[PDB]
């Protein structure tokens, strides 16, 4: 064990094992997760070359292989608890995305919930045995956010009892779905239903796209990979062109609407909830690497003539990393709250849940995205190498800001609810849940204590209240000038997103503050409080104008915030390594030479470089062409 | 041409041709740059497969071949002016870094400027003919920022008239230098000079590492590639371990110090200059791609019945991109000012120059770095695909915030200058140049006045400089140590440098307006300057509210005017990116192409990509029942 890390770990103020409990939910959930991890770690079937040293085609092959095996083995070992399945899948895939995701997570569950009895007979068993591999193809080249615009048509032919699936334009081509390009032989296609001469809007169809057995594309089907991306090498994100491709009527999904033989027509909250946990996890892994590597790495001088200190001893380095560590803990507790909530709520709740999951999904993904690159830059030159693990964490996390609801569209869904809540309060109705603070708007003498999580929650609530009011009044002003709700909404969209942001920030502070009161271990409660206070005071320091305006705080109080943040850095220094240990990520999960639990970076890094692909021969073949 | 982008271009208020002349410095620069780029674009030797479709190995082989061809072609066309060689190198490499960088930019010049006549006789013409390829190996696995802690030693043997180069520890191993892994057969190595029994500090040594001809590593040399990185696939960033490796005493670089045959010992600012313009360019390309795509891409609805508009019609999309387009132009002009400045001083002001170069390099690279990712996310799903070209721009620009002076260390070097200036002022001396505002340690901001806005930034900087100086003084008293106090005021010190650099950029952009002769280009640059200065206040309101620089209602007016500038820029945005004059091959972007024909070209690009070389992937075998 690196003696620096041994020292940091030995004089930690708490037991990180008990904090691990708190993150998993119980001492037994810790134990069971570790058991699932160790059964995978020791299974030769889940082993392969360092992914950094493979080409894209090889990464795709390794990932498919693992995903096939993972289904077999989970079934073999009777792993059925949804938490156990997540722990198993995460650990198998070393945090990479896994290419059977849409088959196990959409195609199968959609048949098991919506199949007719005949569909059930044709599909359940083959879909279960991966003889049929399916995805979900909705988005098109021309259409991602705005699904009403989709151009794919499913035209009923009553002469033959078949639906004609067509891609009439280049923009209509199905584009992005995982497993679509190479992995899947079936797709549920989303299409504009045309029956008689009438369009009935978007319906879902089971469309075989490849021959079972040979995997050769079916006649009228053009299918492939959309090309390489910033990350997701492991995922055959695909395109699907259909040239008037015929399916049986019996292939329409008819639980909710039906087409009779004569052509007579009869009439993402889970994923966004989960993504809040993923943001927590991705930022926690980044902070683990950067904080360990900053305790291993020595560089530069403070005191002249004294040894080069650990770069974690520089205040600029503590300021880069301890605010992010505090955020990561904040997002851990938010994640767990969203999961508990989503589980319970599963109807005066649907709208608050949709607004909350949308807003926190945007807020936590955008924050974690920025924090991962900050962690990488904090590692200096060796951060930029794949030896850090941070580039791969970043490129496989960052699409979360874009897919599963574009974050600006998500914030605007949160804003719709905040406006509707604001209007309900101004029309004499009571509002409940995370918007209850709107009931007490002065429109429908208070001093902040910067060592009290409750008083900081209050500050963040008033910042949100003020920005909600500013959005609502700017929206009203644009409606009376421009006499169009939609135009007014567009021209207030920046204020609306600011209000959602400040609202979500307040929710994160409030939830971290309330979690402090449930911590039984006193030493853990004290170090978590330091982090809660650092989170809260950092966000004030970073958004000082939002607290100075409406007299929520004074200039002298911002000076005291800044003074206290500096002191909290100095407090969190002795606990920083122990705090990232408590996440309990294994070396293989971090994929980091810099971040390794034992802190033996330098000897491992020289080996890693020597094993890397360009060192397979001493002389590259490009030498014997270079001039002489 | 995409009838959208036609309409945007026909509807512009200004001639982008004449803005290109302003960006290049003259019409004659524009004509000469375009002629050089035309010389390359016409040459099949510079063509190759899309780099996105190739492995790292193939990318390295393409880049090193193009660098060998580039040298021959520049010599054939008699290209020798440093600006033309820049124009030539940047076009060829299409953004990407090039593997002969340290050969051409360090090893060859060091031989011309510092080598003895017998060194030039051994090394110069072999080097000039690429029969010797050289690099510069200074950084070690253990040491990047603090070179005084390098472990590589060069011990003088008086008996055999040799230096013994040694890498005693795993941390001592040279680590990072481009061209060291596979391309170079020689390295200039920086080592701790030991002669007699005394260490005389860091000196530079010419070290053959591989056999000319076979390229086999020499006895006592372990050399290789450090492995794959976030970007820089084209560069063999390398390691070099020397096991008591012996070189002639005559291999030492002795222009400035000598070791006699008996062992007797006798007695970055430029690249930081350049990196400002490189930041301007990388942001300018990212804005070009995202603003054009946002004028081609229709999605969602404003009025419920009506066609999906262009996404650039959404205020949120304007807010993501126009403040970056303003930042791109701000940076173009800081870059040109830094270039003229570095030239005039480098032919008294060495203090101001070092501090200004460090600070603007850090401020522009950190800002451009954020801006490039913001452009990619603003393209939505297609932004994430390499079809956008934005990931490759980001991963190849981002190491500029880390290398060539880690940005935090650069800001602290600015802050040392600001503290020395503040102390001068307060011991009754007069300061000059970029810090002359500190001498002046009723006045309400006019938000339509670049001069009035410049004045608001000056006061924000002076407040944060003073806050850093006062906190540093209190900590010096409290800690009985200047070095501990410096460490514990380092966040305040970086904030002061940031605000000083921000002011300098606002100042230079504001001043550049008064030199614009074309009325219509002046008016649109003015809208960008104001958008830049007002966005900055809006994003740092607390820095203007404290010390009574601006009131709450003035912030409300700032925020209202930022929204109005977004609208006003909208009709000029495509022509404003077109004025950067980037060719399609330089953008490397399906989404950003000059003709706006994205969707057809996207579908071609995907079909031509590697996983589609076969209908069934080898991996289908695992997906049995």
């Amino acid at each position: 064990m690196n003696p620096d890390l041994r020292r940091e770990r030995d004089s930690a103020s708490f037991n990180p094992e008990l904090l691990t409990h708190i993150l998993d939910g119980s001492p037994e959930k810790t134990r069971r997760r570790r058991e699932i991890e160790n059964m995978i770690l020791n299974d030769p079937d889940f082993q392969h070359e360092d992914l950094n040293f493979l080409t894209r085609s090889q990464r795709y092959e390794v990932a498919v292989r693992k995903s096939a095996i993972m289904v077999k083995k989970m079934r073999e070992f009777g792993i059925a608890d949804p938490d156990e399945i997540m722990w198993f899948k995460n650990f198998v895939h070393r945090g990479r995305p896994e290419p059977l995701d849409l088959h196990l997570g959409m195609f199968l569950p959609t048949l098991l919930h919506q199949a007719t009895a005949e569909q059930q007979e044709r599909f359940f068993m083959p879909a279960w045995n991966l003889e049929i591999i399916g995805t979900y193809a909705q988005t098109e080249m021309g259409h991602g956010t705005h699904l009403r615009g989709l151009e794919t048509t499913a035209t009923y032919d009553p002469e033959t009892q078949e639906f004609i699936l067509n891609s009439p334009t280049v923009t209509s081509i199905k584009w992005w779905p995982g497993g679509l390009g190479k992995t899947s032989n079936h797709a549920i296609v989303l299409a504009q239903l045309i029956t008689k001469g009438k369009c009935y809007g978007l319906h879902a169809f089971i469309v075989p796209i490849r021959e079972i057995g040979t995997h050769k594309p079916l006649p009228g089907i053009t299918v492939g990979d959309i090309g390489p991306k910033f990350g997701y090498d492991e995922i055959d994100n695909g395109y699907l062109k259909m040239d008037n491709h015929r399916i049986p009527r019996e292939n329409m999904l008819m639980k909710y609407a039906q087409v009779k033989p004569d052509g007579t027509y009869v009439k993402m909250v889970f994923v966004r909830s989960f993504l809040v946990g993923e943001a927590a996890r991705a930022l926690s892994k980044a902070c683990t690497i950067a904080i360990r590597y900053s305790a291993v790495r020595h560089q530069s001088e403070i005191k002249p003539g004294e040894p080069e200190p650990q770069i974690l001893d520089f205040q600029t380095q503590q300021y880069k990393l301890f605010p992010l560590l505090a955020t990561a803990y904040a997002f851990q507790f938010v994640g767990a709250y969203m999961k508990e909530t989503y589980h319970r709520i599963n109807l005066s709740e649907l709208p608050e849940l949709h607004a909350l999951t949308a807003g926190l999904k945007a807020f936590t993904s955008w924050t974690a995205n920025t924090g991962i690159e900050a962690c990488r830059m904090a590692c200096g030159g060796h951060g930029y190498s794949h030896c850090s693990g941070l580039p791969n964490i970043y490129v496989n996390f960052t699409p979360s800001c874009t897919f599963e609801g574009e974050n600006t569209v998500m914030m605007l869904q949160t804003a719709r609810f905040l406006m509707k809540s604001y209007d309900q309060v101004h029309s004499g109705k009571l509002v409940c849940g995370m918007v209850s603070y709107l009931n007490d708007l002065p429109s429908q003498p208070t001093m902040v204590d910067i060592n009290s999580p409750e008083s900081l929650t209050e500050a963040y609530k008033l910042r949100a209240a003020r920005l909600v009011e500013i959005a609502a009044k700017n929206l009203q002003k644009e409606v009376i000038h421009r006499k169009s709700k939609e135009v007014a909404w567009n021209l207030t969209s920046v204020d609306l997103v600011r209000a959602s942001e400040a609202h979500c920030h307040y929710v994160v502070v409030k939830l971290f503050s309330e979690k402090l009161l449930k911590i039984q271990d006193k030493a853990i409660q004290a170090v978590l409080r330091s982090l809660c206070l650092l989170y809260s005071l950092y966000g004030i320091s970073q958004n000082a104008g939002d607290f100075l305006q409406g007299s929520i705080m004074t200039e002298p109080q911002i000076t005291q915030v800044n003074q206290r943040v500096k002191e909290l850095l100095t407090l969190i220094r002795s606990d920083a390594v122990a705090l990232v240990d408590a996440f309990d990520f294994q070396d293989v999960t971090l994929g980091s030479v810099l971040g390794r639990y034992d802190g033996n970076v330098y000897e491992n890094l020289f080996e890693w470089a020597k094993n890397s692909p360009l060192n397979k021969a001493e002389v590259h073949e490009s030498y014997k062409h270079l001039k002489s």
